[PDB]
């Protein structure tokens, strides 16, 4: 049975809300994004609408083979009836095709559901800026001041550096990057661009990112794993073991792996900068650990909420403990006598 934390009240709403059966009072399922947590549970056999933005929508109908009649995508910053109800989505700042959900109710209340976030000081000048919200329904998976991480562009400098000075040194090093959902696309492609390379991955991850709509992507990408010095692997495979194997069957083009897992938060960072990460090594392999995060750090999120200034709010991630929901009410509870709302 479907949790209250993904019913929109007021409405015939849901989010992220496909794995519970037929949900009571259900007329329109959104999807925030294209995440498995979040999709289970969607497939060619589902007829209800399902509202999203076009990239997921892309995603639903070539990957899960869900039918055209039922996806029905919205272009972002736009308002539009659904149901007769005025929504927006908005950039999440997320993965590919993710997005934030305005609903404005027909008694006058507002609600936002970042779907999952990495919140970010450009959202104070999206259409948010122009109304109050009066509940929201945060994505709080890094909730506690020990989660910290670097910018995003500060971890791409550090990777684009790396990946340049090993294959200069060493013309023969294959660069390998793990995967294992859509999302962190930049690091594979950062790398790629400073090598004078395309990627190469296998033909169920190429159709995943034609989905996509990234610009110029034809330019950038291939299943022609011969002519590629990045390759893409997934994440599972992203070990001494995995990369020993692969390496074998690049018929002696290569001699030495450099490997990326571009992970969320390790408490590697509680005490070291990105510039002193340092890789685990075996021989002629190496594998970095790299802090790129998709979801924002404890300082960005509540500098969003001190922003907002909203009513309620209603947490979406680790809601499954008593510990780490009293946790979060402490943190909101600051927050709100800090600023002042
Ligand atoms: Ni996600």
């Amino acid at each position: 049975t479907c949790p209250f934390y993904k019913k929109i009240p007021g409405t015939g709403f849901t989010v992220d809300a496909f794995q519970y059966g037929v949900v009571e009072g259900c007329t329109a399922y959104f999807l925030t994004h294209f995440h498995s947590d979040h999709y289970a549970g969607l497939s060619k056999h589902f007829t209800f609408p399902v509202y999203c933005s076009e990239i997921t929508g892309n995603l639903l109908k070539n990957k899960l083979h869900v039918q055209e009649q039922y996806i029905h995508p919205l272009p972002l910053d736009t308002e539009c009836i659904v149901n007769g109800v005025k929504v927006v989505l908005l950039d999440a700042n997320h993965c590919p095709g993710a997005v934030m959900i305005l609903f404005y109710l027909p008694n006058g209340t507002v609600i936002l559901h970042t779907g999952d976030f990495r919140a970010d000081p450009s959202m104070e000048r999206s259409l948010l800026a122009d109304q109050k919200v009066h509940m929201l329904y945060l994505d709080t998976t890094y909730c506690s001041p020990e989660y910290t991480f670097p910018s995003q562009q500060e971890v791409i400098r550090f990777a684009i550096n790396t990946a340049f000075e090993a294959v200069t040194l060493n013309p023969h090093a294959l660069v390998v990057c793990g995967t294992y959902s859509i999302g962190k696309e930049k690091v594979f492609l950062a790398i790629a661009d400073v090598l004078g390379s395309k990627v190469g991955m296998s033909q169920e991850k190429y159709k995943t990112l034609q989905c996509l709509n990234i610009p110029e992507i034809n330019s950038l990408i291939t299943t022609d794993m011969c002519s590629s010095l990045v390759h893409l692997l997934p994440m599972m495979q992203i070990n001494f073991k995995g990369l020993q194997s692969h390496l074998k069957k690049c018929g002696g083009k290569y001699n030495q792996i450099l490997a990326f897992r571009p992970t969320g938060w390790t408490h590697s960072n509680k005490f070291t900068r990105i510039a002193d990460v340092i890789p685990q090594t075996k021989g002629n392999i190496s594998i970095y650990g790299i802090p790129y995060s998709e979801h924002s750090s404890y300082l960005e999120m509540k500098r969003f909420v001190q922003w907002l200034k909203p009513q309620k709010i209603i947490p979406t991630v680790n809601v499954g403990t008593w510990k780490s929901r009293s946790t979060m009410e402490k943190y909101f509870r600051e927050w709100k006598l800090e600023a002042g709302y």
